[PDB]
């Protein structure tokens, strides 16, 4: 990797982020990055923000300046497309910042575990190019010949655990490189874990196996944390839709423009284009916002809150908002 330099550091260390509150639940991404002419720099600066303020990366010897360069290490590595982007990554990082301390999921975990969760925010969807895994393996593109080869499916999610290793291996932007022994291992396979647990084809099984954790009280205590920073993750990874009403269709917009520029190479590429990929479908964003809430996003928060997560009861009630938000869009239309 090459080094991140003075004069990178420097152009985030600029952005004073003035009228945001990082921390909190209503916080607008979309806001902050119409907000200046460096939206990468403005996002960048919200990543730094919220890791220092969380006061862990001083705990765990990771300098100022360490943890900057991790970040635009990371930021170097996002590609300009729709959703997938640097902007989803800090999002995501965001968004676990109000779990954990907002919604006091921080008394479930260690200091270290919820700086890992941070910074695992950062790398989990590194080089994402805007096609599913599904596209890899229907299209026998090389990456898909690959993971099926080596007998793993989660095409993207392992890609994504090799480049943040390689980001890890150099000491200038290794975010754990104050840890060793057990808790250098444990830093490491908890973000790998957590990152190949985003693999949407695992949601219903990670999401039994946590229930049946999280409701035995004799469960391993190491796997329950372990279950509990996937769980996490996954949350902030499917968070969108427990936003204010217009930052959830800002993000449903630039899901939807990925999905279809997808199904489009998938029509030139002559293999099955799904309906919710097919410009021509011309699918209503309601619609698919409803089900999307009501088959995978109502389910998965009404059931953690339920089970363990009493603190993130908020997530429940602003789907519930959403939902009926765009049912009087179908109402009136
Ligand atoms: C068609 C149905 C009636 C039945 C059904 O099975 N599903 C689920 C479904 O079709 N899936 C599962 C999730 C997949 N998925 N979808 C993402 C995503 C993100 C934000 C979205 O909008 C808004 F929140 F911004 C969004 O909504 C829109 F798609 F509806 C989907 C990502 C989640 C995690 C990782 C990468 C992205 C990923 O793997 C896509 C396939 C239904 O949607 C209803
Ligand atoms: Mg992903
Ligand atoms: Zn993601």
């Amino acid at each position: 990797v090459t080094a991140i330099t003075k004069v990178e550091r420097e152009a985030v260390l600029v952005c004073e982020l003035p009228s945001f509150d990082v921390t909190d639940v209503e916080f607008d991404l979309f806001r902050a990055r119409e907000s200046t002419d460096k939206p990468l720099d403005v996002a960048a600066a919200i990543a730094y923000r919220l890791l220092l303020g969380s006061g862990l990366p001083q705990k765990f010897g990771c300098s100022d300046e360490v943890l900057l360069n991790f970040i635009l290490q990371c930021r170097k590595k996002y590609r300009n497309v729709p959703y997938h982007n640097f902007y989803h990554v800090v999002d995501v990082c965001q968004t676990i910042h109000t779990f954990l301390y907002r919604g006091n999921v921080y008394e479930k975990l260690t200091e270290l575990e919820c700086f890992v969760l941070l910074i695992t925010a950062l790398v989990h969807d590194l080089d994402h190019m805007g096609l599913n895994n599904s596209f890899y393996l229907k299209t026998e593109s090389p990456l898909g010949i690959l993971s099926s080869a080596s007998g793993n499916t989660s095409v993207l999610e392992v890609h994504h655990c090799n480049l943040a290793v390689e980001i890890l291996s150099d000491p200038e932007s290794d975010v754990f490189d104050g840890l060793e022994g057990a808790e250098r291992t444990l830093a490491f396979r908890s973000m790998i874990d957590c990152v190949l647990a985003t693999d949407m084809a695992k949601h219903g099984s990670a999401l039994e196996a946590f229930l049946a954790s999280a409701a035995d009280q004799s469960s391993d205590e190491a796997a329950f944390h372990r279950m509990t920073m996937e769980i996490i993750l996954k949350a902030g990874d499917i968070s969108n839709v427990t936003k204010p009403f217009d930052i959830s269709r800002q993000w449903a917009m630039a899901v939807t423009e990925e999905f279809y520029r997808q199904g489009d190479m998938e029509k030139e590429r002559g293999v099955e284009v799904l309906p919710m990929f097919d410009r021509s479908k011309n699918m209503e964003l309601a619609k698919g916002q409803i089900g999307f809430i009501d088959f995978v996003a109502a389910p998965f928060f009404q059931k953690i809150v339920d089970a363990c997560l009493q603190g993130m009861q908020w997530t429940v009630d602003r789907i519930k908002s959403n939902r009926a938000q765009w049912e009087r869009v179908l109402e009136t239309r």
